[PDB]
């Protein structure tokens, strides 16, 4: 067998104490070769007289060859068990959810499957490793923890982490040399076994078998931490129970998967589009200059921590920042600049990313997305970096407002974006107090009935949609030419590229028998195919393709119908999938998580203003007491903040109160007051003018005017924010519509 | 033919009007419809009534069916041409080198092959576009330049572009859609035709041909621009010689291809490896914290303008952070921090780029490639935008001090590293003024002979080399185990994978007769192979291997000896590809370019001294005169500019003196006197104490020691900068001892 490295005595007499190490893959071979090959120093550690190596169907064919199994045994009994090579197999996987919760569990699967006995007397195993270490500065031993939550109670108990680095080790090629040889010291320690219980068998078969329902039944909850008293029980008894590990880490793993195709429906994103979006408002809020599409995405690859290849980032930018008709972005985030795709073959036409640029498009998204609004989002903590946030709450629904297609493992997620006026006046209704049939739209979503109609949208569509039963069809445009027997097609069915369907409609023989030519005349946005019928065949084509009161005969002939079908799949906040049946379903739910948002805002935005305020007042004091202060005869930083602090200036906290950007309303109370005399210390001179003096009163009476405009939207009614909530909602629709004036290029 | 658009009258009367488009690809078709369907205004412009479109060996036979050509005709009279169904053919490519170099090169070059009258009468066309883009604020229309020379001649003319903004269109797909426009309305005077001179046909033969000296020979020459004659003529003619396009852009893309390979001789990388290292220097200033390897690939792709994709960048980052026995870097630059390759796999075993992080070596870095000297290196400009430099002068000769080995198309470049003891003495004796055998050094490097030897480095090669002839052999170790009939292999050749030596062993049947089982037992560092032999064989083995001078039986039996074969070809500093013979000559040729940049260094940091010297006098002054100044007494920025300016204090530019990041000395005489007093009034409060009154003075006193040391040293004999290079040279021997001696873990 390839890249297998027997031991001395595996097969021999004292086989039964041998081991059979199951490497992920050549970086996990690297490390076990290192740590077995240590045996210089610390004999009591592992070797090769024991321990061997294998890489990890012919896979599962070679190390049934190494363990020397029989596939017709069920190892019942000892002496079954005794004609074993191995005595045991581990396997040494990462931490990470591809390598333990898809390799590992395919490995348990198939050991459950074939030889449940060996699971149950114990026969399989697992090589877990310090997931998380925090180094104390002056300190040689680390504080390892194997599981987050054991970190997270860890710290929580801490009095400050400024001192204590935390390094995550996800990865087997995360361990550094030094930490894998401390790993191999208590190797014996750190190996355990697993067991096999009665829900584990259950379990094993709703995640591996073929039970489609029952996988989709169990996704539609988030991953469940495990409790402190099972991780203290697995951690004394040295045993991992299988149905432990498959409802944690195999479920974290496919709900991992599934979120990367399904997105949020408060957003309409997935993670990587989330990540591209907060990477784009971070690049461009500086200044909002054109950046390649291969540049932005190394950007955002290093900032949102971005894993995957820069194809998938480059794809999804591009992808992001299309638009023509029929894109799947009604109101794109970026602004494309160069040659990003056409309709004819569905976006999959674009240039290559090291010559196309992008740019954002500041006024949709400034308004859309508030910046005010980004600092109270919970944030995606990636190995202890704060990445994109979990979700973002825009002024409007856009995940019903934009065009979406993907399919997943099972799921099928396909929305078709809903007309922006009906979307507007429903969400106006709902904000505005004096507004027809207000009452009534709260009466609605408190009994879940629909009053205002959503449609779906018509815009970029030089067709008519008719609805029939309870689907919706989309229809193309045709005209006639007698005189050269020819029908042009002026117009294709929503979302339908034009090269797949003129290569749909060469490969239908019986329409061919009558299509003589197709040419694709067609403009970047006007669709113009010409299409050549034989001598003496349309009134043949009316008679084989009968007209029907659905389709009209020339319909049926070319396929100019679309069925607008609609699978309203999306992803909870807190994880899990979540299905629903209408669009207003999706509108109803989101609307309260927008309203309890503005709330937060105000009180934030309160509390920072009095914060402000306060700060500007003793920075005014000390301009006009600087004369009589002089500064410059105290000789250091200490002397100078003593004075300070003899005049009567309060200690404040420069750093905070200036930019608060991610400290609660409680943080903000306890911790700004607590500060020292920088915000004096640090003025230039320039600011001592007179012209600087009266810009800062001039600031400290807007504060204050806009403290006392907040306390009355505090106090507005039916909820706080109601004003500011129609205000934003004019700017977004403001701004759409000079998008869409300006072809999405804001000039 | 599949992506082909034919037009109304191609083949029929009026055929010979037709145009035929051929696209480079899918972009390309995208912009050539947007622009052909654009006739709804200007009519002039073309549209699909006299042109269509092909899509670029298959792809040449499909032009040939569409050209209706035939294989059999020389076409040398207007009636054979008169059988064309379009008049000519219009290659539609990019402006960079892999689309206009390679793709129009090789279209070129075929129908110079095949239908070489075509291209002399005028049959095979290109459209040029505006490379570059120049826009007024304020004024709509753009000055467009077609080459580089163009517009760099046209800057020189230019008071000022600070109101200027310049876009590099090198792609189709860079062009915005109302570029296309302004493009397509002006087609008819962007197309041009090749013609076909005498020297045309040779340049072609060398290019495209199967003599590959006559290529190398071409290649050994940097690329010559179009001179403004020949651009005058171009632009006025409309017609391009082939032979220049030939020189000028197949040479560039030739060029191109080869030094990705092939590095310079100054500092031993190529292209891709010192964007790497420009961008770990440029990251890893601030704080030298980890960062994980598709982080800071991210990072370089987005800084340092590395458009390749993320797959190579992540395997060039993880071999420029290895550190193993027989790896390419015997001095990496980056710190491993994990599982980043071992010698049994040639490094390819190397952990996923999400998992390991890179950290710089900043002791080693910093000292071998001084910061001071960053600022005087000829840079790379890519768009407009300043790239890695040129070429890198680091203290030692970094080219022959490490191991190298990469292929190239046709050339070879193989370098085995020298002893570091051997040439840090060659380096001192050229260095140092009072040193034995100095002046005969520089006898031997003006007459071109060699008096102190090099030697391959014995560092990390558990093994004995020896030199026979002209050429040197690295030997393996082997015991023998007469009891057990085994030959336990102790160390491998030089640059010999493990996995790789197994795999060729067994490979040889020959061998296999008397081996009967391999088993790889080494460690990380330390190689343990076990070979086990058949029964009496050992005997039979010394008898067939017969023992020879240059190796032992046991030698020949297991290949155990290595050719250190040396092929010296480097990359100039200006261009053009350099062979040398003896890594002498190297050190000889890379001493100069290190000797003259001390100079440089040490006037721009007397100018500099000097500068900071006059801005920090002026700052001790005002301080001391703040309280007699009342600053705070003026109204605005302009009078206390004005006051300032009554009291004699004199105006510097505060950005530029003390951060003179790239201006040359005469930039520095010229321009840094000409600023405003904001190194005056941009003063903060805690400046104006004591203790940073009397910092301020110490430093200046410090900064005019350091002037009077500046001038000793230029002073200095024989060269400027001796006894600092002197001190650099040691202390990057301190350097590389400590990395040596921590495993280069600088810890």
């Amino acid at each position: 067998v390839d890249k297998y490295t027997r031991a001395r005595n595996a097969g021999g007499k004292r086989a039964q104490d041998c081991m059979l190490l199951a490497a992920e893959g050549d970086s996990a071979l690297s490390l076990l070769r290192t740590g077995l090959t240590l045996g210089k120093s610390n004999p009591s550690g592992p070797s090769f007289d024991f321990c061997g190596m294998i890489s990890l169907n012919k896979v599962l064919q070679g190390i049934v060859q190494v363990l020397g199994l029989d596939f017709n045994c069920h190892y019942k009994t000892q002496e079954e068990r005794a004609k074993l090579r191995y005595g045991c197999i581990v396997a040494c996987v990462d931490q990470d959810l591809d390598g333990c919760g898809k390799i590992l569990g395919l490995l348990l699967a198939y050991f459950h499957l074939f030889w449940p006995q060996l699971i149950i007397h114990g026969f399989v195993k697992r090589l877990l490793t310090p997931l998380i270490r925090v180094y104390e500065k002056g300190k040689t031993m680390p504080v390892e923890f194997y599981y987050e939550q054991e970190f997270d109670a860890w710290a929580k108990k801490q009095t400050s982490l400024a001192n204590h680095t935390v390094k995550y080790y996800k990865g087997l090629a995360a361990h550094d040399t030094h930490e894998v040889k401390s790993m191999f010291k208590h190797f014996d320690n750190m190996v355990y076994t697993f067991t096999l219980d009665d829900s584990a068998k259950e379990l094993f078969h709703i995640y591996f078998g073929g039970e489609s329902e029952l996988r989709k039944r169990e996704l539609c909850t988030g991953v469940v931490p495990l409790t402190e008293t099972q991780t203290q029980s697995i951690h004394s008894v040295r045993r991992i129970p299988c149905s432990l590990h498959l409802q944690v880490d195999t479920k974290a793993y496919k709900l991992d998967a599934i979120e990367r195709q399904i997105p949020n429906f408060l957003d309409g994103m997935t993670r990587a589009r989330r990540k591209i979006l907060a990477g784009g408002v971070k690049c461009f809020a500086s200044n909002n200059r054109e950046r390649k599409v291969f540049q932005f995405g190394g950007y955002v690859a290093d900032h949102m921590f971005y894993h995957h290849g820069d194809m998938s980032l480059n794809t999804s930018i591009i992808k992001a920042a299309q638009y023509y008709p029929g894109s799947s972005h009604l109101y794109p985030v970026f602004i494309g600049i160069g040659s990003f795709g056409s309709r004819h073959l569905g976006g999959k036409d674009a240039g290559s990313p090291r010559y196309i640029s992008v740019q954002l498009a500041s006024e949709f998204i400034k308004t859309m997305f508030p910046a005010e609004d980004s600092w109270l989002l919970p944030y995606v903590f990636e190995d202890g970096q704060r990445a994109e946030p979990e979700y973002y709450v825009p002024v409007l629904p856009l995940a019903i407002m934009e065009y979406g297609a993907n399919p997943s493992e099972g799921w099928k997620y396909t929305t078709w974006a809903r007309q922006l006026e009906d979307i507007l006046a429903l969400v106006r209704a709902y904000v505005d107090k004096d507004n027809p049939k207000h009452e009534l739209l709260h009466y609605a979503i408190k009994h879940k009935i629909t009053i205002l109609p959503l449609r779906p949208s018509n815009y970029n569509f030089k067709g008519h949609l008719k609805r029939f039963g309870q689907y919706y069809y989309s229809y193309g445009t045709y005209v006639i030419s007698e005189q050269r027997n020819i029908i042009t097609i002026t117009e294709l069915p929503l979302r339908v590229p034009t090269v797949a369907y003129i290569e749909s409609i060469k490969k239908s023989s019986n329409r061919m028998t009558f299509i003589e030519e197709i040419i694709d005349y067609s403009s970047s946005e006007t669709i113009e195919i010409l299409v050549k019928l034989k001598p003496n065949s349309l009134n043949r084509i009316v008679e084989e393709f009968k007209e029907t009161e659905e389709q009209d005969s020339i319909e049926n002939f070319l396929r100019l119908r679309n069925c607008l079908h609609s699978h309203l799949n999306f992803v909870k906040p807190k994880g899990g999938i979540i299905e629903f049946n209408t669009y207003y379903e999706i509108l109803y739910a989101w609307l309260p998580y927008r309203r309890e948002l503005y709330q937060k805002r105000l009180m934030r935005e309160h509390a920072v203003l009095k914060l402000r305020i306060i700060m500007e007042t003793a920075i005014v004091r000390y301009i006009n007491e600087s004369a009589e202060l002089n500064l410059s005869h105290y000789e250091d930083e200490k002397e100078a903040s003593r004075i300070l602090s003899e005049h009567g200036f309060p200690p404040l906290n420069h750093t905070l109160i200036i930019s608060p950007e991610f400290a609660s309303i409680e943080e903000l109370n306890q911790k700004a007051l607590q500060g020292c005399y920088t915000y004096i210390l640090s003025l230039q001179a320039r600011e001592l003018l007179i012209a600087a003096k009266t810009r800062r009163v001039e600031k400290i009476k807007k504060m204050q005017a806009r403290l006392d405009k907040v306390e009355q939207l505090l106090q507005e009614s039916p909820f706080p924010g109601a004003s500011v909530w129609l205000e934003e909602i004019d700017a977004v629709e403001k701004a759409i519509i000079k998008g869409r004036n300006t072809q999405w290029k804001f000039h």
